Parts: C-alpha cells; sequence; structure tokens
C-alpha cells in the first residue's frame, strides 16, 4: 500500500506545478484540489499540446482518474462552465470525471465588484467569496439544491454588498436578478456532480487507492506563514489538504514540494534574492516569466535555500521535484542563498518574522559553476552535465530534502522521476 | 519516541476537554492552540479547586510545560490581559510559561461593535477578526512591533469599519484613540512573549520532545464539514492543526476525540437526538449543561453514533475519551443512535450532505441497560458496572475507535487513563 501525495509550491508561486501533477496523476484513481479560486493557471504540455487550468485539477487529461473539487476551493460558476465547455469542445469528457464539494463557496458577480472596487481604492473575487464563507454570510453549491431558498439567500446577501458598493464605494449596484438567472441557468450541471467527498476519500483508502491532491500558488504566500502582509486569502500550505478536502489529518502521507530552480515574484513583496539586472532578465526570457497582462511580468532571482528551508518546515515536506533546470542551461555561474544579513550585520539562516521585518536583507550566497552542456533535453539522469547534477545535490544538502523528481522542459516527457512519490 | 496528541471535541461542543488536556500535559512540554477565540470555555478542577479558561491554553496550571497560542488563534488583548491577572493574582506565573505568534490576530473593540451589530439584526468579536483577516486589512501581533505603523494601520482600518458600522448599522462610531490607546499600553507585555512557534515546533520533534494541541468548540460546528450554516467562523477539525500552529502536517500522529457520554448542542442547529422531555432535563441537571447566560442553557440528548462516526472521518480519530459517564449513573436503559430515518423512510448510517438536510429526521435507537451502581467515583476499570463497560464497549464496536481514557467526574483523578495516546 502506497502513500496520498500532496503536491505543492514551495516559493511564490509559478513553480511549475500542473505539469508535475499531470505526469504523476497516470497512477493515481483520485486528484482533488483544496483550495483557491480560479486562478491556478497550471500549465500542461502533452505531446506538444497546451492545456491551461485554473479551476478544474491537474488530471483532468487522465483516464480512469476522478477530479474533485474540494470544499477548500472557492467556486465561480461562469469560470467552471467556461473551462469544462472548452476541454468538452476538445476531447476531454469533463463531466464523467468531475466531482464535486457542496461545501465549495459560490464566487458571484458582487465579489468581482467588491473585489475591483477596492484595487482600485488603492481570479477575481476570490478573497470576497472567503470573507462570506467566514462570516457565513456567503453561498455555496449546497444552497443550489433548493432553488426557493437560494433565491431569498442570494437576496439578502446582494442587497448588503449593494450597500457598500453604492454607498462606500460609489460603484453601480449588481442586479439581484441577473445574478439569480445566471446561476439558475447551469445550478442543475452542479449539483449533478456533487458527491460526499469525506466519504469516498476514507473509503478509498481502505480501498487501497491513492489520492493526489493538488495546491494552487505558493507556501510563502501562505495567509498566515507567508510574507504578510504580501499573502493571499487563504492557506496554501500542506496543512490546507485536510480542512480543504474532508481527508482525515492522519492520512498526509507524502509532502512533494515543487522548487523551481530559480525565484520568481508576481507582484509586490520582500524579495532577498531579486535581480533587477542582465541575469534576472536571462530568468524571465528563458523561463517565460513575462505573465499574461499588465503587471503580471514576474520578478526574477536566484533559488533562495533561507526561504526554502522555511517551506521545507511548514510543509514537512517528503521531497522535491526541482522544475526548470533548462532555464539555468548556459549561466557561467548560478547562485544559491544560504543566508540573510540583516541591516544590523547579523548573519541568519532563517526567513524573519513580519515582527523583525524583510527590509534590507542582502542576501548571503554560494557561487557555483553553471554549466555549458544543456539539461534541457535530458531524460536520462546519467547524462545530465556534472555541474547541474551538482547543483541538485547542493540543494538536497542543504534542506535535508530529496530532489526526488528533475523537469528539464514543459512537456510530460521532459522529466526523470526518481523515486515515484506513491511509494511505501 | 511517541506521538503529537492533538485533543478535540468530536460533537457541537461543551464535551469536556479542558480537564483531558490538563490531565495529560502532566507528560507534554508544549501545549498549543490553534483555532478560535476567548470562548473555549475549557473548566479544569484540580484538588477540588476549579479554574476556567477562555484564551490560554489547558496546560497553563502544569510546571515545566510551554503553553503556546498558535497563530490560528484569534486574539483580544484586553481579554488575554485579564486572564494573565488573574491566573497571576493566584499562584500562577503566567508569563514565564506562555507564549504567542506573531500572527495571531487582534480582536478589537469594532469587531465586537460588528459581531453585535449583526447579531441585533437578527467571546465577542471573533467573527469578524477572522474576517479583516480573510481580506488582509486586519491587524496581527506582528504589527505592534512597529507603534507609529500600528497607528497608521489602526485608522484605515477604524474608518472602514465606522463606515458600516454609523451608516449602515445605524450604530455609534468606535473612537479610534481610545482603541489605540488601550492597544498601546499593553503592547509590550504582548510583544515579549513572540516566538517563531514554527521553528520551536520542528526542533521539538527533533530534540524528542511532544506536543500537545488543544482544540475548541467541537468538529460538528466546523465550518466546512459542520452542520452549514450553523457553525462557527472557523475550522474545529484536527485538519486545522497544522495551519494553525506551523507544524507539519505530517506530525499529526495521534488524534484524540473527547466524546460526552450523552449530546449537546448551544442554540439552534440540527440535532436528530434532542430530548425535549424528563429525561432531557435529567441529563442537563446531572451534566451542568444549563451555561452561563440567557439563551445558552444547552439542548440535550442522546448520544448520536451516526454523528459519531462523522467525526471519526473527518478528524481520522485514533482514539476516545469518553466525558461525563456519570451523568447516565442510574437511568433504567440508555441509548445509542446507530441511524437515521430520512423523511422518505430510507434508513442511512451516515450524516446527510447540507444538499439534503437534516430536517425530519427520526433517530434509530439502540436501547441497553443502564446503570444503578455508579461510576461516580470510580478510578479502577474492573470497578466499573458492567453496563456501563458494555456502554464503552458498544460504542467501540460501532465506531471501530478505541475509547482509551474514561472521566468519571469533572476532577484530574476522576478519569482512568487505559492508554496513554502518546505512546510510540
Amino acid at each position: 500500500m502506497g502513500k496520498n501525495v500532496v503536491v505543492l509550491g514551495t516559493q511564490w508561486g509559478d513553480e511549475g506545478k500542473g505539469k508535475v501533477v499531470d505526469l504523476l496523476t497516470e497512477r493515481a484513481k483520485y486528484v482533488v484540489r483544496y483550495q483557491g479560486g480560479h486562478n491556478a493557471g497550471h500549465t500542461l504540455v502533452i505531446n506538444g499540446e497546451k492545456t491551461v487550468l485554473h479551476l478544474i485539477p491537474s488530471g483532468i487529461l487522465r483516464e480512469n482518474v476522478i477530479s474533485i473539487i474540494g470544499n477548500g476551493v472557492v467556486l465561480a460558476p461562469d469560470a467552471l462552465m467556461k473551462e469544462m465547455t472548452e476541454l468538452e469542445a476538445r476531447g476531454v469528457p469533463v463531466r464523467e470525471r468531475l466531482l464535486l464539494s457542496e461545501a465549495c463557496p459560490l464566487i458571484l458577480p458582487y465579489h468581482v465588484a467588491l473585489d475591483n472596487a477596492r484595487e482600485k481604492a488603492r481570479g477575481r473575487g476570490i478573497g470576497p467569496a472567503y470573507e462570506d464563507k467566514v462570516a457565513r454570510r456567503g453561498l455555496r453549491v449546497s444552497d443550489l439544491f433548493n432553488k426557493e431558498t437560494f433565491a431569498i439567500k442570494l437576496k439578502e446577501i446582494v442587497e448588503y454588498h449593494n450597500f457598500q458598493l453604492v454607498h462606500y464605494y460609489k460603484e453601480a449596484a449588481v442586479d439581484y436578478q441577473k445574478v439569480l438567472d445566471d446561476v439558475l441557468a447551469i445550478a442543475d450541471i452542479l449539483t449533478a456532480m456533487v458527491v460526499d467527498v469525506s466519504e469516498l476519500l476514507d473509503n478509498a483508502r481502505k480501498q487501497g487507492e491513492l489520492i493526489m491532491f493538488e495546491g494552487a500558488q505558493g507556501t510563502l504566500l501562505d495567509i498566515d506563514h507567508g510574507t504578510y502582509p504580501y499573502v493571499t486569502s487563504s492557506n496554501t500550505t500542506a496543512g490546507g489538504v485536510a480542512t480543504g478536502s474532508g481527508l482525515g489529518p492522519r492520512y498526509v502521507d507524502y509532502v512533494l514540494g515543487i522548487v523551481k530552480a530559480y525565484s520568481t515574484r508576481v507582484g509586490a513583496g520582500p524579495f532577498p534574492t531579486e535581480l533587477n539586472d542582465e541575469t534576472g532578465e536571462f530568468l524571465r526570457k528563458q523561463g517565460n516569466e513575462y505573465g499574461a497582462t499588465t503587471g503580471r511580468s514576474r520578478r526574477t532571482g536566484w533559488l533562495d535555500i533561507v526561504a526554502v528551508r522555511r517551506a521545507v518546515q511548514i510543509n514537512s515536506l517528503s521531497g522535491f521535484c526541482m522544475t526548470k533546470l533548462d532555464v539555468l542551461d548556459g549561466l557561467k555561474e548560478v547562485k544559491l542563498c544560504v543566508g540573510y544579513r540583516m541591516p544590523d550585520g547579523r548573519e541568519v539562516d532563517t526567513t524573519p518574522l513580519a515582527a523583525e521585518g524583510w527590509e534590507g536583507i542582502e542576501p548571503i550566497y554560494e557561487t557555483m559553476p553553471g554549466w555549458s552542456e544543456t539539461t534541457f533535453g535530458v531524460k536520462e539522469h546519467s547524462k545530465l552535465p556534472q555541474a547541474a547534477l551538482n547543483y541538485i545535490q547542493r540543494v538536497e544538502e542543504l534542506t535535508g530534502v530529496p530532489i526526488d523528481i528533475i523537469s528539464t522542459g514543459p512537456d510530460r516527457d521532459e522529466t526523470m522521476i526518481l523515486r515515484d512519490p506513491f511509494d511505501a
């Protein structure tokens, strides 16, 4: 009997998780998303054909695998329908393969309105949906099973948020009836996918099946443990799997940290190893880190072992998959940040508390030879350049965590699984 | 090397957890609260002397034990200071023994204002504090380390909530300066208690020390998995331990479910085994279930094995501690609810989805002999009445989970630890 595997990003997002979940599902019976919303941006490339997923889990392209959107995921019905319809217009029989938790909150248009108004005052609507959830004033998939009381609950919530939208934000009121109409048009599609996820997952273990759990975003964006206030609206660590799916918490068997070979952040927040130079532009170009829209070009920098150590700790990582190793190809030297020099001159090897702050940190690096022979194109471990093998080894040494999977390109086949994480 | 132990309520609260955490700490090095606020109501009786704790963890009366308020706990500074000062006026050197996470949100008076206004429209301020947390608009202990920027952040948040309080709720504006003044008077006391909790807990495992985690409230009040919408503002299951403390999620070693020998709920929500008869009043009297204020007299009912099975599943319980067994003393017969008869006549042994609803359930009982010889006064397992031993056995059989600890009164010594949960 093997181990459930939780796959999550160890850094500040964009670690290249989608590819890894898809490659590893081939084995699994269930793939379960357990937190966040429709902003995963998880990219699969199979025989050169690209798929992008934001909401639907990254096992959806695999036969005989059941994908589940667990309760920890906030669900925009319009977004789910769009992804469903587009996968379906391709070969992918989504409705055969996809189940939903009744406990998923609904993201509706007033959440998008609130989110935008808030941002102006300085995957849309995710935060406001989580907020309504905490207040127990929101809606869930479970509310769709009685359309009459759904309408009554919806009217109350729309009225509530319209007060703020109109009087505080000076924005247009959201039209209750339009919101209702659009939900009613698709309600039966969503309710047909509902199952008792807790019971399914319990039974799965007893049946000898293993579960893959898919996280989005990145460990150091975790609402509690990340770089506060530059964090997201939910927990992103492996500790969310139980509460976000109904899995019993003793059954978090193996935690696979996806660690990109270099660092990125999108938007503001502390970033000790940030490179605002030609090396940084090289990483951005070679790693295709420009994003999709204004202001979402990723900041780039060297791999930060101090920060990664924090992710090892809060996730209890079992092993790593290192991604995008090929991006470093050709660099004369590569660097690992192994310590932080604080403004007072102290040298530390642990991330600072928000109490102290990240301001003014100087990274302390180990510099190592790069490789001119490529890792791109490599599918046999013994054919990796020795300097790349050494880089990998050094990260293992510094973290105490093995690199069990190495990725050298975007395709499912540009990968070496040294130890399959499902093993007993 | 033994097992970290998570102690939590398996039902709808008031399971009698405080006593169990205190009895079991005697062994532990750390005791960690990981969710909720200052409404735990955890009651300790040691050599006949009562202590009530709402916020401070239930290990605080034990020497050589370090108590920690982890990040998942929302913290009202006034409440912490009051509990501290009162324990300290007794023998208890709180400040020697108590650490705080910098990531604890602060509950401030505007949260109390919002909470009350909301309730009118139909442990104060807990929900609104969790809501501000999700929005990343709130304050944390970490914000107290710069008093100048604390003031700026506080002004913004007070202004924001005052708009709603004044214009929507028609209540008085909260006085920013008074809120500030009261926080500044005690800030240094709180910041002095801050430690890197994640690092401490990681090191503790490696050091060979074990950790006790204390939950509040009850499993079926869990925001996701409980009886929605009759649930609390946070997760209450064992799956919150990792995110609420920084413990690595693979290190949830043993989960001890506190299960009261009969059922209670406070306030509204589904309750299949509810007894609105003389048996119910007997349980209320003998179990001291009247609460402390208007509207908090507990509804009482028989032990509900269908519901407890749900708690076994979502918590992955390792074992039970059965509490308040003595309350049943003298009943001619006792009952266990082993199934639910739905309004359509189907008989099921799993809790219904919110999608289906709990309306109209008829409990299906096993009826068993009670005991006239008391369990009260019993401290040797072989001296329990056989009918009580049989009741215990039957709950084990129905749930598949052993009853490892039996409690027969409120005192620390009115207990039989059959298997200590810390064992490897």
